[PDB]
Order: C-alpha cells, then structure tokens, then sequence
C-alpha cells in the first residue's frame, strides 16, 4: 500500500531533520551590508552565500529621515518602521520562487511566529534597569519642524519554519547557482503621507510631510545556516521531505466590499495554509473593528467553523501575542490544522462588512507550505 | 494486580484522546445573544448545542454603566469587571454538575491558565501600533458624576481541561438531555459598593455608588466542541477516562480566623485538587499581605511542604502568571503534582493571619479532577 | 569500544530521575532568618539542613537605606538591589565548591532562566488590578535628602539545573557535613557610590551618596529539597550523573582592551558551559553598545559562529528574556550545545570595542556543568 510508503517516508525524514539538528554546526554570519540615498536607488539583489542548509536571513534596517517643512509635523503611522522594506522577494538556487511579500506582512508574521510583538522590549515593574536599552526596533513617534530621526527595524526572512523545523529551508550546496535576495525599500514617495491620503504603506504622515526625506538608508544581511552537515553511508544525511517542501509567505489585494454582504476569499488548493492576516484598507481608513460586522473562516457549505465579532475574534489573537495588532489588522491561526483543500475554493475567509468607503479594499496575507513538484 | 489493567487503559485513553485531536475538526460558534435590563431580571439559563465533544464556553459580557449621582464619582474595585457575572453553573447531559464558582473565580483560574492576565494586551516598547487596539477586557477607571461608561468582560468556562487534553469534555451526543449553563449576571444591588462598605462583589465603588445603575447588560455566549469524531471498528474512538472525569471549578467561604492562629482548610478526598485560591476578605478590607504571618499547604504528619512569607509565596505566583493577583489574593499551583488524599483532612491549606477585623473571612476557589463513579 | 556503557549509564540516570521525581516530596522551608547592620557585620554563613536531595536556596533580602546628605539626592544605579548580595558561594557536603559569583551575575542568570527579568510584574491593560501589588523585587528610583528606602531583593542559588534537570543537585544524607552557603552582603562602602563613581557595584549614585547608611539588611534563606526518596531492590534509587555533576556560575574579570582590536577571552576546556555574560566595564561608564564594534564567539580556525553588531546581539537576547539587560550587559545562550573543547582555549568569546576609556575591563559570567572526578 503507498500509506505505509509515506508512513516510512515521514519517519526517515524526521530522523533526518534530529540527526542534521544534532550534528549540523548552526552559524549567523553577516554577507552584506549597504548604505544609500533611497532618492538614488531602493531596489537591492542581494547574493547570499552558497553553504549548508539555509534557514533564513535578518535584515537589519536603519535611516535618517528628516523633516524640513517650516512649521508642521508629523507622526508615526500605524505600521511604522515596518515600512522601512517595501517588499521582499526570495529565489533559491533552482530560481524557485519562495517568500514574497510586503514589509509590513512580514513583520506581522515575525510577531505572530515569537508570541509577541518582534523583538520588543516588555515593560515591567523591575526596579533593575531591564528595558528599552539598545533600542533594536525603534522610531521616534513624532519628527518635528527641522529635526531628524534614527529608526531601526528588523526583518527576519524565514526560509525554514523555525528553528527546529527545516521545513521549507534550502539546500545551498552548488557552487555555481545562486540564491537571490531582492530587498525593496521605501523611498521619499512611498514613505510619507500627507493628511488625509492612505497611511498604509507610509512610515509618517502628517502636514509636514510634502517636506520630509530621507536622509540615508542602510542594511545589514545576516544569514543563518547549519554547516558541518552530518554524513552516513550512502551520502549526506538529509530531511528529503523538508528540502523539498516550500514555506512561504505572500500577500495580495481584493477589493468588491458592500455593506452587510458577506466578502469571501478563497483559499487555493494543494497550498498548507498555515495562517492568514486581513487588513481592511477601509479607503484610507484604519478602525478598531467598528466597521465589521463579523470575520470568519467557512468551508463554502454554509458551516462557519469560527464565525466571531472582532473583538471575539480580537480575543484569540491576545491569545497568540499577548496584545492586539494594530488597528484594521485581523490575525487567524491554522498552525495545527492547516487549510488544506482538494479542490480550489472549499474553504474561504469570511469579511460581513458594516462600513464601506471608496476605495475600500482587503489586504490579505498568507503562510503557507507547498510542495516543489 | 491490575496495574497493568490501569496501564492498559490509560495507554488506550491516551490514544484514543490523539486520534480524536487528529480526526476531527475543532468549531466554535455562537449558541445565544441576549440584552437586558438588570432592574428586571440577571439570571439566564442558556441552552448548549448537543453536539460532538465539547470543551467549553466562552461568555462575552458587555455592559453600560451609569454614575446618576450629583457631584460624587466612583472608581473600580479590585476585581472590577470580574464581577460583572457574579455565578456561573454548568449541568452536562447527564445532570450532572461541573463548574459552580464566582465569576472572580473562574477569571482568575482563566488567567492562571493562560500565564497572564486573561485576555490582556502587555506593553511594549514597540513603534508598531500593537497594543489596546481592541479593548477586549476593559472598563474605565473611573465613572463621573453624570457620566456613562461601557465595560467589557470575557470568561471561560473550561470543561476540558485545555485545548489538548480533554479530561473533563463532554460528549454531547444524547437525544433527551439538555445541557444546561446558568449564568447569574451582576444587579444594581452587587455591582455598586458604598464608601466603607465590603467591595468583594462589587465592580464600582465610591461616594456616587448609591446612584448608579445598569444602563444595560448584553452576554454572548460562544460553544467550543469538536465534530466530525473519528469511528473505528468498535464504534467512536473515544478517550473513555477523560469522558468520565470531571474538571470543575469550585468555591466556598470559611471564617474563624484569629490573630496568630493557623488557620486551617482541609481539602476533600477524592478530588485531586489542580490549583488552590484564597482571598482573605479582611473585614471588607484587602491587603497586600501585610495582614497575613505567612501561608502553606501542610500534611496532617504536621510536615509544611511550603510554609511561606505573604512576599514569598507572591514570588512563586510571580512565576506562574508574571504579575500579582490582586491584593488578598493567593494562588497556589499544584498541576504537576495534585493535592490527592484517601481520608479526608490528611491535607490542609493554612492561614496565619497577624490582622483579623470583624466578618474576616477566607474565600476559596478550587480547581480539582473527578471521576463519576 | 565499550561506549555502549555510557548508553546505559545515561538511560539509567534518567531513569532514575524520573523515578525520583515522581515519587520524592518536594519541599522549601525557610532554614535561617537575621537582620543587622552592615556597620557592624555584612559576611554570614548559613548551615542548611541535611535532608534529602537539595536542589537549590531562595534569598530573600530586605533593606532600609537613609540618605542623611543636606540637599543632595541619590539615584539607583542600572543593577540597583541586585547588589544587596555581592558575593555567594557554596560548599556541600564534602567541602566541594559549586556557584563561586557576585550577586547581579546570579540575578542576571535567574532572569535568562526565567526568560523575563526575574520575578518581576508585566504591565497590561488589564482593568482587574493586577500588577506591583506585592513589590516581590522593589527599590525606590531615587532616596531624597532626608528620605529613607525600602528595598527587597530575591536570589534564586541554584544547585539543581531546574525543577525537572536535577543535574547538580546534592545528596545531603551524611552527617558532619560541611554544607556553607555564604552570603557577602553590601554595606556602607560598596552600595552607595559618588558621583563619577564605578556604580558597578553600587545600589544607588548621586551627590548625596557620601551620607548614605544602611539602616539595617534582613535576610531569610529557604531551602528546597526532595524528601521521602524512593528505595528499591538494591537500594535507594538516584541518578548518580546528576548527582556526580556540577552546575555552577563564576564570574571572572579580565582587561587589556584596545580600539578595534579583538579581545578574546578563552573557555576553559573540560567545562559544558551554557551561558556567557560579558560587562563592559568602560572605566566607570556603562553604554548602550556605542562603544562596541561587535561581539562573538570564535573557535580555533573555524572563525565566527555568531559575529554580530551590539544591536543585532542584543535581538537575539531580546528573543530569551523579552528585553535588554542593563547597559553594557551582552548576553550568549549555549543551553542547546553547550561550549565543550577539548583542549583549553579552543574556543573563545570575543569583544571588538572602538572606545576604550582608562581601567576597561570586561566581567564575565560563566553557567557550565562539569563532574566531579
Ligand atoms: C480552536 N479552538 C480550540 C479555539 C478555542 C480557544 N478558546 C479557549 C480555550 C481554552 C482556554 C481559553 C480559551 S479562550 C478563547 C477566547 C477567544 C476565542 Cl475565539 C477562543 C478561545
Ligand atoms: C515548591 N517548589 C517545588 C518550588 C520551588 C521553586 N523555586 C525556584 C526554582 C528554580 C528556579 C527559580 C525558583 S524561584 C522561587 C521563588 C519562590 C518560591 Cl516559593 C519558590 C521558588
Ligand atoms: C541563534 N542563531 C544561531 C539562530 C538565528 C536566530 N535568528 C531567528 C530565527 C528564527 C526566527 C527569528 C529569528 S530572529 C534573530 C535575531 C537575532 C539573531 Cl542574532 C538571530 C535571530
Ligand atoms: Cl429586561
Ligand atoms: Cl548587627
Ligand atoms: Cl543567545
Ligand atoms: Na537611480
Ligand atoms: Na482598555
Ligand atoms: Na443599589
Ligand atoms: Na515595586
Ligand atoms: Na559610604
């Protein structure tokens, strides 16, 4: 029978992944690091390093921005210095395409994957200088008329699930083909909006910020690996099905919002859906949940499996990160039971809208594993 | 003898407890809604769906608060809008009871639960907008003359016993028996203290509290369970020991304290008690620990497995969910090892107090296995 | 080749850890109480008692400070009541040296145990007034002209890796022992510092630490241990690697740094070590990594594992504790593979400054195992 194959097949490969874990030599090592005007150039392809088994990378970003308008000022926006990247692009060295996405979906999915929010800082009542010491991601919340800021962000770009599952990770090996790290970064127009236009992609907005820049722009890559790959009798010991299996994360827009009308998304087949995120880009307009009716996911049958009010639906995301993401963002967990599909549109995210505006848009979010072939 | 029978058993249990995890299919879906006016009614009676295993309710509870008084404002208790449902009761199919506990109880066993304040959105230093975006559990500070103010408050009420062990779950597949879950919601009576007065109950006190009033309560209430159970030859693959056990929560009240005197509440036999709280009520007074010599969990051979100062024992709390509880409130945790006697009184849990006002009393809430028979 | 011992050893030791787990009594009972004047006396050295295996001490530590200065304030320096303790060690039984380290390198090392700033209390939205209730761990910011603090402090002295690793834990069963634990408190000298002082081991800073006095410091020990022991066949059952083996923290210091020159400090050889803590101790002045190039650690001639900027460091320890250590504190977890070499100085921790001001040095603390014979 070809159950009792795949049985064998899983088991293999799981003890492969125990012996790579316990033998492999893990390293983080900088390959590249960078300083530019984004005025001049925001598009970077960056060339990892071609060796062992590659789990993913951190991006560290910093700039100075500074606004030189005469009199107004401007604020941070909801996402921040999670803008700081405007997308991220992964090719591994077959030119299979893995993780594409935008800055701020991946910082989400960074938070949701730590349990809290990424690499903060937890207030405490310690009377031990424990806190916001080194300032790893940190923005000033206004820039004042004639003053500048420093921001730092960081990224990490999973090609493994975590670092214990190599699920998704890549087999680096070939001296001759060549991993493709594509780093897209805000830019004096995406970053800075003025009062009243869509903050969403903006790092600022304000009445100021027709006169802010940026200053400089600058990034380190790291990449982590495992070196010193275990080696047995009929070659590398290896986790086939890991090595073979895609994790990825990818993004996209859907518009055709109408009040009170349930908006279903679709969830594509033979994809492992391992989380999704939904943000109502309500023309503009970010609110705490005071413009849904409800959020969902429904297998098409009428059967809604978690049909909730936001707040409801607020309440298991406080269960994942211990807070809430920002306004106008909706997390839903599937780690355990992955949407999985046979065929296209069994299973469908679920909006029942109550406030629509122009323009009104959903902004989805995806986590999933799928296979090469 | 037969402790391989035992064995036997629960290596089936165990077994049976996974595949149902791994066959079937997690819901969680509205069963009732309802809006009242506490001056007419505050006790509910709602009616489970009987469908596959269930694990537990969710009750969402919001409500509207009006301060009609003149010039004279009032503040949250300590527990605050944990009282907003004041009992809850729980009857399986069977009629049989499981939870019957205060509302403070069973929030402070969610919150022991979860490691933190159920519910609750931690700060950070992050420039994202993560935070109190959702006011999932919230209720102002204050309430001023005059002014209305809205709460929210979430409760679990478990019959598993986690998401992945479900001792204590019920199978709810019986065609003549009606679950029944009772839930008797704060009135203009409980829910507003008076300078002075014992604000156990209560969620507002203050000078205005004689001339405050429920504006309106609203309850939803949410069923978690599982369908789609497997089936094997026998029949249902079913985790008989977990479906035959009882995971309740329950409370009582004992006085007699006196100055300088252990204090002693003996546990029950038969019930393997998970977790231990007590709130000494001090004469309508709530200290932090400055009331109290020290506290314990004592055997009757005279031997103090954690004889403890008030700071100390607070320590190991500090441990368990990274905060306080509220003061004159005490938890003890004893999931790894439970509090499981043949003869009742073998162990007791001990008070000493320093400082005893008049009507002191110790309220117990106690979280325990079972079996039915 | 006879390793297959060494199989059977370790599953044998296991085995018996469980055993002793699941059936031993644990205990924590406070062993000594004492208040003093540090004026008079600040060295002491507590006798435990001999009973079962000890797994590790609990230091509580109060203390009231005066600031007797005319005008001048004083403010807590970044490892604040961390320094009421300045030295502990232990001897057990046989006389044999276990944790040898100053008292914030054990607090540092409780709180990478904890993976939060130890026993401290989270801040959340949370209405139900959680939070500093208790004041577990507590220092006034500053002490006024005039003004007295009141300050509390816990030490958690580990013997036992943890509650479930009983590696290091000790047989105290023989009579005569000499089980010594020694507590080196602060006094009047040490824990007040002046201004352009070294406050490294100092509570509090300020123009007015020159009048600065202890009122008095109290301290209780508890001690927890497993009673009850089980005993089999042939005889009591104990996991004699466990028990065979040391966990202990040193802290050494070490100087000749230079701008922009690697400063290497080497692991000994034949020790397991889990963690690292450096301090750079910058002639006096503590910064927030400014003063770094970069840290790492190195082996031999197979370069850098983890070669990173003080910021991109300090992520990684965000990743553990949910926060930075104090500044000038860079934290290294090795729990999951412990540094072990074969020959002394194969691997080293290394410190890369640009700014190197008079009497640099870098204090470091080590966690390893290692046996006994
Ligand atoms: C898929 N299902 C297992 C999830 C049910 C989790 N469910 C839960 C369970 C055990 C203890 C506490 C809670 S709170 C809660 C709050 C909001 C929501 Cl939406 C669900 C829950
Ligand atoms: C009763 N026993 C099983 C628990 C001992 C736990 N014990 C402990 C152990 C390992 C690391 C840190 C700590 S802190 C602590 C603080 C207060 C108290 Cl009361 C106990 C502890
Ligand atoms: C410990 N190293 C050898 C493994 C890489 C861990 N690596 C990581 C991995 C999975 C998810 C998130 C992160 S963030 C991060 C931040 C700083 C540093 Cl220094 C490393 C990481
Ligand atoms: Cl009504
Ligand atoms: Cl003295
Ligand atoms: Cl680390
Ligand atoms: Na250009
Ligand atoms: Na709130
Ligand atoms: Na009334
Ligand atoms: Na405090
Ligand atoms: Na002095």
């Amino acid at each position: 029978q070809a159950a009792l194959r795949n049985q064998q097949a899983m088991a293999a490969n799981l003890q492969a992944r125990q012996i790579v874990l316990q033998q492999s030599y893990p390293v983080i090592q900088q390959v590249e690091t960078q300083t530019f005007d984004p005025a001049n150039r925001s598009v970077f392809d960056v060339t990892p390093a071609n060796v062992g088994i590659v789990k993913g990378f951190l991006v560290k970003v910093t700039a100075a921005i500074t606004n030189n308008h005469a009199t107004e000022a401007v604020a941070l926006t909801d996402f921040g210095p999670a803008n700081l990247v405007q997308r991220v692009i992964y090719y591994d060295p077959d030119n299979q395409r893995h993780t594409e996405t935008s800055g701020w979906h991946l910082h989400f999915v960074n938070t949701a994957k730590q349990g809290a929010p990424f690499l903060s800082s937890m207030v405490t009542d310690s009377p031990i200088k424990y806190g916001d010491v080194m300032n790893v991601i940190d923005a000033p919340a206004t820039i004042a008329a004639g003053a500048t800021g420093e921001l730092t962000m960081y990224y990490w770009v999973p090609l493994a699930y975590s670092e214990t599952d190599l699920t998704g990770a890549v087999l680096a090996n070939v001296p001759q083909s060549k991993q493709r790290l594509k780093l897209e970064f805000a830019n004096n127009n995406t970053a800075f909006a003025a009062v009243g236009a869509n903050p969403l992609e903006a790092i600022y907005q304000g009445a100021g910020a027709a006169d802010c820049e940026f200053e400089e722009i600058s990034y380190t890559v790291y990449q982590s690996y495992l070196d010193q790959l275990p080696v047995g009798q009929n070659g590398y010991i290896l986790p086939l099905i890991d090595l073979s299996t895609l994790y990825n994360l990818e993004n996209s827009a859907q518009a055709g919002l109408t009040p009170n009308v349930d908006f279903v998304v679709q969830y594509a087949n033979l994809y492992r859906y391992l989380s999704t995120i939904a943000v109502f880009d309500n023309g503009g307009s970010f609110n705490a949940g005071t413009d849904i009716n409800y959020l969902s996911q429904r297998t098409a049958n009428f059967s809604d499996t978690r049909k909730l009010d936001p707040k409801t639906w607020a309440a298991q995301t406080r269960r994942r990160i211990a807070t809430d993401f920002p306004k106008g963002v909706y997390y839903c967990d599937n780690r355990d039971k992955p949407i999985y599909t046979l065929q296209y549109g069994n299973v469908g995210f679920v909006v029942n809208p109550k406030t629509v505006n122009q323009n009104a848009r959903l902004l989805m979010g995806y986590e999933y594993f799928t296979s090469r072939t």
